[PDB]
């Protein structure tokens, strides 16, 4: 698709067969998710945003479908108000910024 | 241009006649820049992202060039770790997400 930005670029994602929605976020290095059921073990990790550091749970090799495109990588579960799809995933689905 | 996301989408901006660089940030509602001099009156504001709040000064109808493209809007000045260009400005230059 070609997505304008007059509203937040939220899209449908699928993880563990669960349908969610998430923000396509070119400003985010990592992918950070709301609480949800994920397989495997996690490890504690800390990342920062504009307001400072948070503790998150790091899951590796997670499969996700983003607006129909498959991606696999590291996802961080933590105190985020919204699922955020960061560049580690965005690149896998061929996403670009255009103007 | 077309900007891939293998690295941070940083671009040149010009504001207050000064050249800086900033992050093209589709996940950000607002545009937030490091401490700097701007004209007019400001209003105090608090914004959030991941990790909590920061206090900023809000300036309205500020002129900025983004990669040579003119935009006018609200700029928030404060202790952000990185200059970020949010959707309020990105929309003025016709920026889209494409995959
Ligand atoms: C996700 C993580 C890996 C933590 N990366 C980010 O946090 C990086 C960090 C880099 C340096 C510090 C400054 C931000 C740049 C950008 N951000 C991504 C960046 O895209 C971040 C993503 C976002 C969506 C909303 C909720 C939180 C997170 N957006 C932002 O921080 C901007 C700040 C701003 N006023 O515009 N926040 C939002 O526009 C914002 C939106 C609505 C809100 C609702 C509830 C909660 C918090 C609220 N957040």
């Amino acid at each position: 698709p070609q997505i304008t930005l007059w509203q937040r670029p939220l899209v449908t994602i699928k993880i563990g067969g669960q349908l969610k929605e998430a923000l396509l976020d070119t400003g985010a290095d990592d992918t950070v998710l709301e609480e949800m059921s994920l397989p495997g073990r996690w490890k504690p990790k800390m990342i920062t945003g504009i307001g400072g550091f948070i503790k998150v749970r790091q899951y590796d090799q997670i499969l996700i479908e983003i607006c129909g495109h498959k991606a696999i990588g590291t996802v961080l579960v933590g105190p985020t108000p919204v699922n955020i799809i960061g560049r580690n995933m965005l690149t896998q689905i061929g996403c670009t910024l255009n103007f």
